[PDB]
């Protein structure tokens, strides 16, 4: 009687780029900041870190085009070495006035034989015990969007070898 | 495009046992195929071993009093020392038409200074990434049928605690 209810929902996707998996994990990660408003020009307009260094613990912000406020990123995992980044967001247009407690975005990059690599992308969407009522199209279009953030990155470093 | 997605839903209850966690996880775990039917006459009528030994990989069968059936219970993890137990079930009443892919069992006996211990149930579902939907009222009459199992046990036991 009068128990305690979560609910979680993992969505995975992946996909085979040709662009190495340190050189993607450099450009999303280390060099989000000054890739993202040249990426995704059409959504990110400007994307800055408001507190730590980098690694776990750190809170990035993106701030969006025109009038559609904004998003902060709170980074858990970073793991350079096996090309491995982990963040959670709590709150803003990602969650859609959907019932949600967190959604955490998972990225992992493998490398190929051919120096390609496999681009493994994972969201995680944490509901509470009254209401488990997610979409079927609202769950795929998180993954979409966030794998597709992922390509409009490979997407620009492979245009751009040499951005410094 | 495609994703694979795969929800679960977990939900959890504890009560204080006025049995020892040493009788009641032998009532429970050990001695099962002697007690359920004196412990639960209205509802299993034959409790049976299919396969193993007892230990994890074992399968039990009970079956239910009228026209429900029977059930088959997968063992996870059998630990006398730590009084924890883990069963996994596929298809039955359990699941009772709701857009399952399993449901796991657990069941853990913390030992309190008053000699009695306090029993920890936690169920989890496993549902496909197509729906997504399971009813509050369905996941916690879920719960309460099987703490409420292992009270009925527990009154069984302190009735009868020679037994054998
Ligand atoms: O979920 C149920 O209602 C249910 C029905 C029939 C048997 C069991 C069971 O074997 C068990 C095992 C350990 C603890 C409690 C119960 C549970």
């Amino acid at each position: 009687i009068d128990p305690f209810t979560m609910g979680v929902i993992t969505s995975e996707s992946e996909y085979v780029s040709s662009l190495s998996a340190e050189k993607l994990y450099r450009g999303i990660v280390e060099d989000g900041n000054i890739i993202y408003p040249k990426a995704l020009p059409r959504f990110i307009e400007k994307a800055e870190t408001l507190e730590g260094d980098g690694g776990p613990g750190t809170i990035k912000k993106l701030t969006f085009v025109g009038d559609f406020g904004s998003t902060k990123q709170h980074i858990d995992m970073v793991d350079r070495e096996n090309c491995a980044y982990t963040y959670s967001v709590y709150e803003g247009i990602a969650l859609s006035d959907q019932p949600l407690e967190k959604i955490v975005f998972e990225f992992k990059l493998v490398p190929t034989p051919e120096e390609g690599c496999i681009v493994k992308s994972t969201t995680k969407y944490y509901t509470k015990g009254d209401d488990i009522e997610l979409s079927k199209d609202y769950l795929e279009a998180g993954i979409e969007r966030f794998e597709g953030f992922t390509k409009a990155v490979e997407s620009f470093l492979l245009a751009n070898p040499d951005y410094n």
